[PDB]
């Protein structure tokens, strides 16, 4: 069972509640900027919110606008806007568009002109040449990054867009750490040593370490057998250790020959 | 709550209102072009402006010039020019047409499509408008009767030098719009006027952040709700939040105001920043 | 009546008609650049000096170059020149081609690039893509701006552009300043005044100055009937004041609020 | 003499046995992605990995993909899989379908023309198969039977952001070479292995140059043989060394291998970086 | 007045003369590209050469090989070519072909617009006439007689490497123009030639201005009589000057030749810079 | 008779012939770079060794890449990497692809990022858009300019470019020079002799120097008939000077109006 840091569950759960009340005399930023270290479930924990509110997510991934090949961003992301802004109507639920990895310069500004615009009006989204006198929904945005270029400065100051610092402290390591080995027969002692031997390292390292005590174990199974003949053997089957000595000198050999 | 500040309520209404005169000895222009930075309350207090001398408004958005699926923009133009003009003579009032974002997809605005807004075929319409306010037809249209001079406000960021020929022949006057200090201790002041400042706190919150834009200030009032919010979606739970907010079955949350100090808005405010 | 500063017509006159003479042993630069601060009477002055002679000219403003919606400015620059060029050959007159306010980056670029190509042959410009074997009549080009781009310092230097840094002294304000208030019934001492007092401001700022005071009625009749009601009474009669006094507070008024 | 880092061959043994196991709690990834510099022997240790296990090995190389003459390139995928998931069947051995150079125009290779990789429609062809590894099928095909998962390696210097989502569910693994000083030395030493080089001189070359690839430890080895082939010219004569190398008539020419040292290695890696 | 810079006119009358001479021994070049700055006489020195020298010349400008309306540029040289070529049978006479302006509208100089001339096809077509500048024929026709060799002269800013190849096989050879100081005072010298001016004051005013063109000093020449043209204006008054000027009916004005110093030129030439 | 240097001839028959065997364990760079100073005979002592080993040339000249009028490069070049290719096949012969005189920026990028491509796999040469499962043959690659980008440092220095410094020395330029004279009766000695006195020039200096002991006779010839004249006298017969003291001080009215 995984798990979300309360606090992150807060922020995003407020910000998207938040866009829904139409509370007078307050204006609400249209966009929630996560930001942080690499591979710290700014992702993850997101859809851990929204399965756990029951939203549907619009997702677009960063990778499908930073690309030359994906033609044009703008319309991409204005497109996937009035379509969440439909959901809204049709399925009378809270919706939301996501856009995932933001952290090329020439499609970032265009995204970042494009986040803008929307932001401004988010009840007058346009299709690039199209006109429609109809309102649409209003619909939040959560955005993803490493950080936001000193382009996205003039949505954050005029509360069009909410920046959001993501740093797992070690309460909320134990947590998700404790989740990623929640079926591998864990006591709490062993999570919060796991935790505190590898303290500089992000959520990502330690899932990776969950599956690469499944590696050690295949690997050593075709040390046995022989490079020579491992083919034909399998054309490797015990729970493998877990034991909190072999996560251990496991993390240290992923921290000793990394990236 | 919503303050308007004097200077700028005055040049829109000395412009329409001078629209409506026939003084002679200076030339009126038709057309007042308000320009100046994002967040500053232009079309803002325009409509307070309006929504006060009872001033009844056609619009033109400038995402609506930008597309094709308005047709022509000349013929659009003209076309709410005209239909602005019976209501001065129908209604009996003050009538105003208005073309907003003039410079839609522009600068830091740019979205990098094939489209954008046609502004010298718009420049040029205004400018024959201009020429003749009491003589606007649709292209190849030519037997209509004369009508009534329409005042213009069009807004922008800046406004391209095209605009220049308007300008030197007082067809058309720009209007910058950037709030000084007497301006932002009105419009802050009013954005706060609930919450039990004194002038002082006010001017002082005003010259703690003395950069930022208006909407950074009602954006500021605004995030301190957040904590109201949270614990209504903790009451409600988080399994059932949807529902409640937009479901409209049972009555929408009440929210109570919270109290604030200079000194909470400040930190805010440098939090927001750094 | 308005009022043309004497060397400003001269430095103008000279231009045009020494172009249209044909003495032997002297090059003639094509261009003249009017340079200065903005609103300081280039273009009206230009107009003034054209009506007097009787001089037809072909007008390209510079934001007609400067926009990306105007296509191709290089050719817009030919178009004009060839059609001056026609209109002396037809009205045997004298012609002008002028471009005003020439102060993006690009198009700036193939601006220069036109007029330097047009001034090294001012009898052989031809339509990009078109020949034509013909000579056609060399046309003086006027031209205004801020300043000029250090990319028409080789023009200049070549003795094919002639800048000329137009700077209003105060003869010369006292008699722009005395035009622009000649309707309004006042003496030389009052317009000596009131040039005087604000000396550090650009011709713009006296022509707005006496819109102004317009203006002020029109806001006192709107202050005086109400802004709730201001409609109906409309849908302001006399000669505004106009003394030297209050000229003068309408000017510190601009000053204390203008740009 | 070839060096197979052993770290390299245990990566793609383990992606690829893993593929071929059923091991519960927990995702295998179908696709192992190697990315890093080029001239890192990266291909090269996938083929003596492939050589060694005995794992035979279907192709598409990137300049396929970047051309309308392989049509489509999800349907070529998609075949190429299919292809490929016959002869585990067929066989009876492991098999393995290897894009290499998933990037081939891209950065400092790109040569500014027309064609490029549609690289999201090959992204979106690995992330429907790798959904369901066991129901691949030609589009516009639907009733086929099921077939064998097959692991697939992919090459290229980085791959694109796109390629998260696929990374984020496990579908895929990132594989990042970087030849450390341990992996240099064993493959510089494998490149030297018949030169009489101690251990340390080896370990010398390698710190005298830290920042070099591995192809550049094989280039210096190259450039010793050219006296040898200078001698020879001169010996066939100029006017008639054409038809000596290229006419396969008589025998080709049989070189000795000469002697250097660690000293002189260094000298000419020196002159090639000066 | 005008002045022939010795080795510009020695240049040019040894390139056309070395052309109509049968010298064994050595390559003639048929080609001589005159290339440097603008502004420093360099048509012009051709032309104070060709009429010197009783030649007489057909011309091909740059803006004519721009354009589609000369059609083939391969095809217009050559006819040019077989044109220039009967004159010499026919008038008995030095003739030459002349390219001028060979990069238009490329540099500083671009408009940036669709038409450029097609530099490749003209230097393609320069390559085939002097590989065999006696049979120089149409696209499309064959059987034609023997021709006279014509010597080419073409002028630009500069040429591209594409000349490289005509260069190297001494079909063509490339001749840079920057005035040196004797030059200059020469040239100079006969610009000034009837203003009482010493030759030391000659060489005072060229050294003050050491990096201007030679059009500087002419255009410095011409600003002078401005008093007299604006006096002139006067008289006539502004209403009547257009009429006057344009109007061939009275005769031209006679202006005077003016006095001037060495001093007053270098202080125009300083506020010309300045 | 042209003269070759000996360890010009070297290098480049040693790259070439060291690419068409196929000496197992040694990788063999595609392309030779020479590099230095123009006009010191790269071109022209490449094109004396190829006719001397009866190599067919493929040759592109750089000005054919450097034009925006040439539109693409990339193709041009792997169009002529597979022409020579095929006549490596079909004529049973050494050939190679020559590009001349390779020192625009725009098309410098995509002139190294083909040649990268190439030299990283010769065999697999595809046109852009086209795929041929056909390997072809290595073509070796010969470049001359006046120094190698930046650019090209990865292919030096992974053994795909060999770098070949060519400054010739007192030996070579007698050799060259000699040959450049060879046919105006000259002794040795008054061949080192004219090397000595003009100790920093090119081999290219030299060429021209010899043209011009022929243009100044048909100068002189000139100015004794007159130019007035000379074109009825044409429509400059002797074997002119030659003697060493002639060559100096031609050689020295070339150094004092040069470039
Ligand atoms: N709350 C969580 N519970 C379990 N695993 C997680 C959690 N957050 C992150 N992970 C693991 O770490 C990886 C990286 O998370 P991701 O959301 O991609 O980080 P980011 O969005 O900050 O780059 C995921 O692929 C997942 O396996
Ligand atoms: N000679 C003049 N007489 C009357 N008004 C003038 C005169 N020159 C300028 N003005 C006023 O000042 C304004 C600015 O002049 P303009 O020619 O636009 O300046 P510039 O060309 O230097 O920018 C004009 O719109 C006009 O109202
Ligand atoms: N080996 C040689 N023999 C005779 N002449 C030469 C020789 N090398 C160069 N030249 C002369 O010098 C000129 C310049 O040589 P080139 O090959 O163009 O130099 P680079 O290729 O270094 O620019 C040639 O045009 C030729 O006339
Ligand atoms: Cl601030
Ligand atoms: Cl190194
Ligand atoms: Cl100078
Ligand atoms: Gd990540
Ligand atoms: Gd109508
Ligand atoms: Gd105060
Ligand atoms: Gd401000
Ligand atoms: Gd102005
Ligand atoms: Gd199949
Ligand atoms: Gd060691
Ligand atoms: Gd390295
Ligand atoms: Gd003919
Ligand atoms: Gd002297
Ligand atoms: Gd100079
Ligand atoms: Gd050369």
């Amino acid at each position: 069972s995984y798990y979300i840091a309360p606090r992150f569950l807060d922020k995003l759960a407020v910000h998207i509640t938040k866009n829904f009340l139409n509370i007078p005399g307050v204006r609400v930023p249209l966009i929630l900027g996560i930001h942080g270290r690499k591979g710290e479930g700014k992702t993850f924990q997101c859809e851990l919110a929204f399965e756990k509110m029951g939203i549907e997510v619009t997702l677009i991934s960063g990778g499908e606008l930073e690309s030359p090949d994906a033609g044009d961003p703008a319309r991409l992301i204005r497109l996937r806007y009035r379509e969440t802004a439909e959901l809204i109507k049709v399925r009378g639920k809270m919706c939301v568009l996501m856009i995932n990895d933001l952290d090329y310069t020439v499609n970032t500004q265009l995204v970042n002109a494009t986040l803008m615009n929307i932001a401004d009006n988010p009840t007058d989204v346009q299709l690039p040449g199209s006109y429609d006198s109809n309102p649409i929904r209003r619909v939040p945005i959560i955005v993803t990054g490493n950080d936001f270029s000193t382009l996205y400065a003039p949505l954050i100051r005029d509360g069009r867009m909410e920046k959001f610092y993501w740093e797992p402290n070690r309460d909320d390591k134990v947590g998700i750490v404790g989740g990623i080995f929640a079926e591998d027969g864990l006591s709490q002692r062993e999570i919060e040593q796991l935790v505190d031997t590898f303290p500089k390292q992000s959520i990502d390292f330690f899932s990776a370490l969950r599956s690469r005590i499944y590696d050690i174990q295949i690997r050593d199974f075709i040390h046995k057998v022989g490079f020579e003949r491992i083919s034909l053997r399998v054309v490797e089957f015990k729970k493998p250790d877990f034991s909190l000595a072999h996560l251990i000198e496991s993390g240290n050999l992923v921290l000793g020959e990394q990236q």
